[PDB]
């Protein structure tokens, strides 16, 4: 596989790991940092990895501005869904031409809502990211465990043929990092399967001042789980896509073999950023909602979180 | 006739205190450390009623030095009931009235067993914001009513209804609005519709009444909890009030911020009254095949929390 230019446009912890993953392949890796410009490119990207030792990059290629970066042939948005109205402008800027956009961001119909505003001559793709990484000190980078990356088309200018091809492209770069990843045949279906997770773990979290393993431990919000679960892969078979078997309780082992994790969603409250309610909660319960199912945790769940935002 | 207030709590205290105002013989058995209270007296700071003092208040120490009583309330937590019992029995007249003035669903039900067949067991629902926020003093925010109901005893249904109407007496020649209910269970579930939606989310939420209010995602997740108590509640055989969630909703707005008793509970150590108000009426709930998934919910969390350091 040819020498990527990959863009990472914001480069929180996921951006950051995956950036740094690919540069320690070999890549040209070229970094956006919206907030934390200063901060990096002085102290550089580091990473602690029980999976992958500690690596560094430094110096790393750092950019403030989308217009000062080169010309990407992927782009890879490790942004958070809160901040996709502004995404596309510094996208355009960044790409190639037939540059690969690769939303590696969590929820529900992430893609569509972007779209819009990316020219029909990029590729739309997703990226599901199974991984336990946080942001540790300024310019460190926190990964506890998994790290694969469930890549599916959404849109853009390939024949069906080339779009098996270019998400199997991405799923090669990835792998050829050290890191395990997918193709998936429908990106759509794959991330109702996400959801089955993100849904009652970050909120549960955010709710019940918890992480993961205490969460496990006790006997009741662990049949909350397994009951929040059973909603979303109801939703998921109500609105067309029927998710694999027993599929509760794949995610509840390997959720079980995870070392205590703080859900992104916790950190996020924890440090102010706006919750991504939008596109994990409320996109789901308005696609369910259209189907005429009703899943009256997630709602109550949804409805608990907001208030927690809105409280002083 | 002579009435006895076996665990004289925020709900006791209060209720003996209005009865014994009212020229009523009353008996107040201090089982904490606060008969050291006993010269001292009892106060009410009641935003309805005044600042009203009983002085001296007959207190006792145990329940055999209490004289033979012939309506004894009991306003302590649920979770305390079997602890209860013997000292109900000991200071219980021939025939006395027990007044469970406690919330929950199956609270009566669960303490007969212990009580002789010859008592008449009531229980009273209380919509009434109070605390016992300093020594011997009662803190009244607002309502207070009493909806009193039969349960079990010796009585046929003539004498049902002349026992549940001289309680509610008691209380109205009090000076406090009450009500006779023909259905005890019935008054039970109407009394969960307020306490399942706002005890549990006040500690989930952190949470107080205005608060839970202002906000719009609260207000609407406390009215689909209503209706889930209300569905339930039709489910076993009892039809509530029509438009009771917006009569429950429009008394708590206009009620002023209060932390319910769970709230003070789980603040202070003390176990949740989780049996009674949410177990129970989530068992009874699920033997009449009805679903209700955010009480469900509701009460896995708080068991989470209280299990939590």
């Amino acid at each position: 596989s040819k020498q990527q230019r990959i863009g990472v446009i914001g480069t929180g912890a996921i951006g950051g790991f995956y950036g740094l993953m690919l540069a320690h392949a070999g890549h040209d890796v070229h970094f956006l940092l919206r907030s934390e410009f200063e901060a990096v490119n002085r102290a550089g990207l580091s990473l602690n990895s029980a999976v992958h030792g500690f690596r560094r990059l430094a110096p790393v290629q750092a950019y403030h501005s989308a217009q000062d970066m080169p010309p990407c042939d992927w782009l890879l948005v490790g942004a958070k869904t809160t901040g996709n109205h502004e995404l596309a402008p510094l996208i355009r800027a960044a790409a190639a031409p037939g540059a690969k956009v690769l939303l590696l961001q969590n929820g529900l119909g992430v893609e569509e809502r972007l779209r819009p505003l990316l020219p029909e001559s990029l590729h739309l793709l997703g990226g599901l990211c199974f991984i336990c990484v946080h942001r540790g000190e300024p310019g460190v980078i926190e990964h506890q465990a998994y790290g694969g990356v469930n890549l599916g088309y959404h849109s853009g200018p390939a024949d069906e043929r080339r779009r098996r091809e270019i998400v199997e492209e991405g799923a090669a770069l990835f792998r050829e990092s050290g890191l395990e990843s997918t193709a998936m045949p429908d990106l759509e279906q794959a991330r109702w399967q996400k959801l089955v997770w993100n849904i009652p773990y970050n909120g549960l979290s955010v709710l019940l001042k918890s992480s993961t393993a205490p969460l496990m431990a006790n006997a009741d919000s662990r049949s909350l789980i397994e009951a929040i679960m059973e909603e979303v892969i109801g939703a998921a078979g109500a609105c067309g896509f029927i998710l694999p078997e027993g599929y509760a309780d794949q995610l509840l082992a390997a959720t079980e073999r995870m070392p205590d994790y703080r859900p992104s969603m916790y950190h996020d409250f924890a440090h102010g950023r706006p919750l991504e309610l939008a596109a994990i909660y409320a996109a789901p319960l308005a696609r369910a909602a259209a189907a005429g199912y009703r899943m009256p945790r997630v709602e109550a769940l949804h409805q608990a979180l907001r208030f927690l935002e809105a409280q002083p």
